[PDB]
């Protein structure tokens, strides 16, 4: 997260880190046994880390649980990042409490101008690289589909939305991928892509979660 703030330990209780010996992506806990992330985050051998603040120090609220299975969206296109969504099942249910908690799926698609909370352990620099050890947070509005398409001609599908600031300075970044965009207490986006981070006229592009609620619910019900 570029141009964000330190969230505070366990203030984003649905935020998970995906670990394969190291943090590589974020995710969102949507019930005691399932995580939503970005399909471009797929790999084998995932350990889900819940209850994290400092991802390099054991602070006392962690739960580390290996994934039993991953399900990439059946229409994921890695070239276009259309349908950049995957589900990860935990081998055992997490223990839920105020510091480790699921986030609800949306009932409604959020609109342009709605304020959302974007969070992650990704790069905090637009130029060069600095990884934080603690969770970073950013409040950002959803942008109009017209401003989104104008920023990224030929690239924005009906399964994407832009959020952030056309002026630059404030954005998600590398290492935030798969993490949450939460608006009015519901998971509306997944950190997906952007051209660099926090560059002018290159806002963040997010998977549009409201399009996937039927697929998520049906997939969980049978797996
Ligand atoms: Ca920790």
């Amino acid at each position: 997260i570029v141009g964000g703030y330190t969230c505070g330990a366990n203030t984003v209780p649905y935020q998970v880190s995906l670990n394969s010996g190291y943090h590589f992506c974020g995710g969102s806990l949507i019930n005691s046994q399932w995580v939503v992330s970005a399909a471009h985050c797929y790999k084998s051998g995932i350990q889900v880390r819940l209850g994290e603040d400092n991802i390099n120090v054991v602070e006392g609220n962690e739960q580390f649980i290996s994934a039993s299975k991953s399900i990439v969206h059946p229409s994921y296109n890695s070239n276009t990042l259309n349908n950049d969504i995957m589900l990860i099942k935990l081998k055992s249910a997490a223990s839920l409490n105020s510091r480790v908690a699921s986030i609800s799926l949306p009932t409604s698609c959020a609109s342009a101008g709605t304020q959302c909370l974007i969070s992650g352990w990704g790069n905090t620099k637009s130029s060069g690289t600095s990884y934080p050890d603690v969770l970073k947070c950013l409040k950002a509005p959803i942008l109009s589909d017209s401003s989104c398409k104008s920023a990224y001609p030929g690239q924005i599908t009906s399964n994407m939305f832009c959020a952030g600031y056309l002026e630059g300075g404030k954005d998600s970044c590398q290492g935030d991928s798969g993490g949450p965009v939460v608006c009015s207490g519901k998971l509306q986006g997944i950190v997906s892509w952007g051209s660099g981070c926090a560059q002018k006229n290159k806002p963040g592009v997010y998977t549009k979660v409201c399009n996937y609620v039927s697929w998520i619910k049906q997939t969980i019900a049978s797996n």
